[PDB]
């Protein structure tokens, strides 16, 4: 057996590839072999399925190229890095209207992503809500949280960390957690609420206020103390730009941290997410492990330990080089090219949206499922899968809860996915009516559920 | 007449324009845009304030430069690593990777093809799911047996800080042997001292962070045998193999700590230190399927099926997971072994050099059979050669190294050591420059006596 | 013994260091060894000894990448290189007010560095003077060059030139060369006086003006011709742009040739020099080797031949894209940042200044000393010690003359060292400072000059 | 004016080439406009007349880039790079034979070319030459040094440190210098004798064994000792790999310092010359500066002072990669060429060879003149031009002396230059003289001497 590339005999990955490799290889053999199978990965230019950045600017390049070596936790050996995260903690604790800090540095801290932002912003939720029930000398024997559609990493935090997770069932007429549901849920073991600003699965915000407003006058008629974390993975680089008048950060009382991914909206590399507190108070200090450097020690609160700054260094760069000026323009045009969908598909079919990609709503998204007794002669599965196979990715899947038997399609529209490609996804959009049109048959044979989760 | 205090003021000798301070807007969100390359140029220059850590001789962490691992990294920054269905490449490739190191370690056949394992972002969060896994096997034996399940523990000795954060996240009550003059390590009687029924399993460190000196999990094993023996309390073990998991398997083979011994249900390991790949790769494996409770276990909907993962972090990259592929191929265990052998080589001269130029006590020598490739020494008791091990670390540093110099924990507090980690880029040339630099602050604080004393600052020991 | 970075046999650059390789080796192997050793070098970013270029243009490594096998004196098959540095001598001339040329190009040349445009400068005034003396039948064999805290270069033409070096001596409260002193050591055997326009050690600029009004009222006085050579090293591509009216250069009747270095405030790379003559009376013939090319002959006055065009180029670069316009905001940026370091570092301790970044007085450089009889508790050499310690390299060195017992320590501000930048040397030097203050047994153990000469 | 470049109005280069420019101007259109015009320069790939290296090697351009900012003379800056330039002082002194240091290091350093080189030794040679005539209480007024037909650097060496040139005449059946005519020119204030390892005009070896024996015979006869500088810019690196019996270095006693060109055969690219002593003795220390440094002090024999260092890093990987064994490939390679084209050149017309590429006889070089009394329709020069139409630079010109009749060819063979290329030379030279014979009217036209000094 020999290889058409290398012209020799055959390296096979796919063999002995259940065991440790034995011999040596030629280093750019192993590269150009591994460099060809990468190329069975898709590039996500059509995946329309993704909140995670997918568009490629040099500058970054170039930045996690130099950063490929630097330990984000060896604050000793890369100063300069740990001053830049520094400045990036402050400027997003800025960006959510978090209170002037004592010392001069907000209470806050890089992570990997939304994932670990979220497990801290748990535990500190937990501890806090232990601290309090010791003190009332109650048992801290059966905490649970309230919360409605959260992303899977909450149901992660709840299993891992032994919260009962009372989540707010979607539901026909009310897909989000309300007020009066939330408040039906909450009681002396609540260690605190989790509004999702901007709901993974069809795009919208849960706005914070009016669960705020609910919450101030349960603990008017209870005595009940309750606090929130806002998930505001994909929201919080979005509202403070396109829609300043929501009232949903540090500006409500009661929330006493915020969470969000800076590898979504935030425009940053894969790899970057953020969680800030509202003050030291909000942070309780068992958490915090000091560790020695030269320069004195520093209070860290992390799952993770040593991993690169590359990430943190491009998120740098977009705040820098964007400013609120820049991320207003390049997220108001991903909102044009939402909206521009929605109103284009609404003319196509008996549908019925539950998302438009409207600022004030929500993220720029577009959710919508079939009308309720209304058959165009085929299904959004069936949509889905015609789109497929012109390159793209449109993700068709069911809502949980009172909703199980809710069929929606969600398209969303991040930085790179312009007005030109939009225009060319209607095309094809039209082009797979047709084809269903045509071929009656295909109705109903599609039932699988594409990746949702991100 | 413009008042100093109102202006964006400052001209820039780089762009022959004006303003742009990093520092001074630094506590708020940036107002305006700004030119993409000045931004680059802005924060490119500032970066150059970093070390390069060639010559940091404290961190585990690979810091040589590969340009096939650049590119691969470069082609690898917008692949999701739980993005199974964009990217099935980089999900094969991952699986693949499993497979290796779980055959690496010794790992039972799997019944179905696939070991047992994931990979992670680091061996802390290796950790925390090896350490969860073992708590919910803990809990269940506990609950089928109708036994409480409020008081768990864990066993261990001088572990790295991501088990007190373990310990702490998860409520585990941490029974951490005291490191002591004459017994800096977890031995096997004070091991079963401190065992009992809510003991959810022992932690051996397969390479020390603080010393390089490898607990053996043998001896550990056999004790925990006879004691199930005399009380029937039935405890397992998670291997913390961070560094010696990419070592031993190559130098010294018939050291068994792995799979071999029965009781150890999980190990976990770091690809970014002596696994050779970039920062950001870690790895954790189980037995098998009975090894790793599957209500930790989370399936999610893929157009191709379901995939269960296991894992604190979700998306992220997936470049050095293929880069750690790329090393695997390039190397095998061919490749490995000559490339782990000679940082032993490097660490052995070292001890053996430095050896003859003071009163010291070594405690880790970089011997395979003992540990992994540092050098770990401490001035010899009632010894006062006219510095302390923190002075020498001062002068050192103003030659351009980084020696970390501080003092070990428990009872043994008032213990300094200095500790000087070899590994891969820092070869035997390096070495012997290190060397001159050593005899040369050595006469330097010889003479200026003044010098003894005055450094008292310990440096960053944890990687 | 195996290396672990190609997993192979160990080779060694140290073992047979004294002697010739014997064997081949692989190109790259050689490459990538010698790469990684080239990291214990340092990157001068934090070096503020130095007047050198050593920030980084992505043009200009491309240029210099393109001009790696340029010959600078093959004007034959490099007719362009050629061409661009006959423009950068008439651009030089043009900027130090050198008379219109007669036949349209100006009489000059680029060199190395200042040091050979010293020296060919040196020689030409050796051979005007030899000129003179010979047609009066007079001894030559005794010339003497008059100056003040001169860089080293001038202490070898001395040397290698046979010229005795009368050098007026740095004294407390007079560290320059005055008219009064200057005039005390000239006389018929001084083939000329060497002003420095921007002293090494300090910074400040020795004034020709009040120099050359002394040396008319000497040949007035004794009827003795004395001329001028203005070493401008660093001044040279400073004052024409943000003090034009100080007159220093060709303007005077005396000057008759200036230097200065394209390498340093020139903003050209490593390697490049230039000499400029008032006229071609100012440059003996005699010096000029004319060599033959294939378009005819064309003359040559350097001590180097063979070598790159690299450096012309890249300098041309600079011209072009900044013109006097640009440099005056380049130079203009250094000195605000020399100004402030200046009035900043003036309020942390009882310092004396010698320099303090005026663009009226000098070079942008701040060069101070403890105020005599002041006892801080430490010494400039152990503060800069301290700032080492935290990367920084600020030398701290004694002057010469009768000042020998001072010490003073000088920081360079030039491309590069942004105002940032020099906030954070602050920051370093703050904590220097507190660092000993709490530890007083530092104080008179460090005792070694630092590199000062350029 | 427009530009159809940039669409844009123009921009000139030509305009006030005069002047320095008065405004900025974008930085990558200066670059393509420098660019552009660099494309005006040849590159040497078909010019035969130059020593200098014009082959490109990736490796090479890489370190080059790298070093941009190392500079050469700041030894505590970069330690590394200096400690590299040690090692190559002590390879090259191994090279040629020089006693084994004393201490640990030979007594040399490197220099940007042959010519800085040659000026270090010429100095050497007089200030050795003056301590000795004074310790014997003789005048020292009127040196002079012995040489046969050397480059244009020694004739810069003689006219600007006042030393008689006293150069042996090329004549017809004598182009070199040899022991007798060398003897009639030596006396009491000979400084010293210069042969040429590598006659820049023709190629041939001046042998210093022979020489030498003359001034043992001398020194017998009349106690006068006069010592030898060796001036082997191209020699220096081919005898030694080529023919080691050759017997005119170091083992030569009389042979007091040796200079060659990295830049030429030493395979370095441009910008790098070596100048090695015997011992300590050989040279005065008066003429060597010491600098202090934080490392302690270090000195230098150099007129040049702050430079690049990438030349020295790049020559140092030729001689890690190649060894005596790769050198020894290399040169030989490039006497193959010479020979051949030598054997093959004299089957084409009544031509009487001076060099023909011989290891034995000199450098990889061919120089032919037309037999006397012998017209085959054509001068040298006349073929040199219709070559030039071909793309190649072989030059023609006169020899000097009495030779200044003798039209010479010369062919320089250097890395890069394979036999390939020569087959093609070959061809063209070939209908070069078929277009000659069918044009008999060109014959006597050219009569322009082209670049011969490197
Ligand atoms: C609301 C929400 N929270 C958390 C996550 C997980 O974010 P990450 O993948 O960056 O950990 C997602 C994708 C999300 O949409
Ligand atoms: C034994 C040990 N465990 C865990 C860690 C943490 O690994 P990481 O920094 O890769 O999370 C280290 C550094 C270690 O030495
Ligand atoms: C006044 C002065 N003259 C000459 C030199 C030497 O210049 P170069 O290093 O470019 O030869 C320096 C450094 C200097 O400061
Ligand atoms: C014999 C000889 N000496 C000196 C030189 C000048 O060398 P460089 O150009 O490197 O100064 C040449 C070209 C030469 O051929």
């Amino acid at each position: 057996l020999l290889d058409s590339r290398f012209g020799a005999k055959s390296i096979s990955t796919i063999a002995e590839s259940k065991r440790f490799p034995l011999h040596e290889m030629r280093d750019d053999v192993a590269f150009q072999i591994i460099n060809d199978e990468l190329y069975l990965d898709g590039n996500a230019r059509q995946n329309l399925a993704t909140f995670c950045q997918t568009w490629d600017d040099e500058n970054v390049h170039k930045l996690m190229d130099l950063s490929i070596n630097k330990n984000w936790i060896d604050k000793e050996e890369y100063p300069q890095s740990a001053a830049i995260d520094l400045r990036c903690v402050n400027m997003v604790a800025d960006l959510w209207h978090a209170p002037a800090p004592k010392n001069g540095q907000a209470v806050g801290t890089n992570t990997i992503g939304s994932s670990e932002a979220c497990m801290l912003g748990g535990m500190a939720m937990k501890w806090r809500w232990r601290k309090r029930m010791e003190a009332a000398g109650k048992p801290t024997d059966k905490p649970n949280l309230v919360c409605g559609p959260v992303q899977i990493c909450w149901h992660k935090f709840a299993r891992y960390w032994d919260v009962e997770l009372r989540e707010i069932p979607m539901r026909p007429g009310q897909l989000f957690m309300d007020p009066k549901r939330m408040i039906e849920a909450c009681d002396e073991n609540t260690i605190g609420v989790v509004p999702t600003f901007g709901v993974t699965y069809t795009g919208n915000y849960e706005f914070p206020q009016p669960l705020h407003d609910a919450l101030d006058k349960f603990q008017a008629d209870t005595g009940i103390d309750i606090d929130m974390h806002i998930d505001a993975a994909s929201g919080g680089f979005l509202a403070p730009f396109v829609a300043p008048d929501i009232v949903w950060d540090f500006r409500l009382p009661r929330v006493k941290s915020i969470s969000a991914s800076g590898h979504k909206f935030g425009l940053a590399p894969l790899g970057c997410g953020w969680v800030i507190w509202r003050d030291e108070e909000a942070l309780p200090q068992e958490l915090v492990f000091n560790v020695d450097y030269l320069g004195g020690q520093i209070g860290t609160f992390a799952i993770n330990f040593s991993r690169p700054a590359g990430q943190v260094i491009a998120q740098y760069y977009e705040f820098l080089r964007l400013g609120r000026e820049g991320y207003t323009k390049v997220q108001n045009a991903s909102y044009q090219v939402a909206a521009y969908l929605a109103d284009e598909i609404a003319k196509l079919g008996p549908y019925e949206f539950i998302c438009t990609g409207r600022p004030d709503e929500g993220i720029p998204a577009v959710c919508f499922k079939l009308k309720d007794g209304e058959d165009p002669g085929y299904t959004l599965y069936d949509l889905s899968e015609r789109l497929r196979l012109r390159g793209w990715q449109v993700p068709a899947f069911t809502l949980g809860g009172e909703a199980t038997d809710i069929v929606v399609m969600r398209i969303m529209c991040r930085r790179g996915f312009e007005m030109d490609f939009a225009e060319l996804l209607l095309e094809d959009y039209k082009a797979s009516l047709k084809y269903l049109s045509d071929h009656p048959k295909l109705q109903g044979i599609a039932q699988q559920n594409s990746f949702k989760h991100t």
